C-alpha cells in the first residue's frame, strides 16, 4: 500500500503509472528527487486529482507551491522539494473511487500547441 516516486532534471517520472491495491484504507507515496532539478524549475512535488480537474488545478496554481491554497479538487499532494530531499503524503483510499491522475505542480509546459515547418 505504498509507492517510491522519483523525478529528475530531464523532467521523467521513475513510472508515470500506480496501482492501488483495493485492500489499502490508507495509500502512501514516497518521494524524492536525488539529482538537481530541472534547468528553472525550483522545486518538485506529487499532486493528486480527477483527470477532469487536473487543468484547473495546474492553471489556478499559477494564477494563485504552484497549488490555490485548500483547493477542493487536490485529493493529496506532497509538499515541494529541492534537490537532495525527499517527501512523504499518506491519504484516505475511501476519497478515491476511477482514471486518476498525479502530476508535478513545479514544472510548466505550453497547454496549447502545434507544428510550424517550411
Ligand atoms: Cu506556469
Amino acid at each position: 500500500c505504498s509507492v517510491d516516486i522519483q523525478g529528475n532534471d530531464q523532467m521523467q517520472f521513475n513510472t508515470n503509472a500506480i496501482t492501488v491495491d483495493k485492500s489499502c484504507k490508507q495509500f502512501t507515496v514516497n518521494l524524492s528527487h536525488p539529482g538537481n532539478l530541472p534547468k528553472n524549475v525550483m522545486g518538485h512535488n506529487w499532486v493528486l486529482s480527477t483527470a477532469a480537474d487536473m487543468q484547473g488545478v495546474v492553471t489556478d496554481g499559477m494564477a494563485s507551491d504552484y497549488l490555490k491554497p485548500d483547493d477542493s479538487r487536490v485529493i493529496a499532494h506532497t509538499k515541494l522539494i529541492g534537490s537532495g530531499e525527499k517527501d512523504s503524503v499518506t491519504f484516505d483510499v475511501s476519497k478515491l473511487k476511477e482514471q486518476y491522475m498525479f502530476f508535478c505542480a513545479a514544472a510548466h509546459a505550453a497547454a496549447m500547441k502545434g507544428t510550424l515547418t517550411l
